[PDB]
C-alpha cells in the first residue's frame, strides 16, 4: 500500500 503524510 502507498502512504502519504501531510504534516
Ligand atoms: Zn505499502
Amino acid at each position: 500500500g502507498s502512504n502519504q503524510n501531510n504534516f
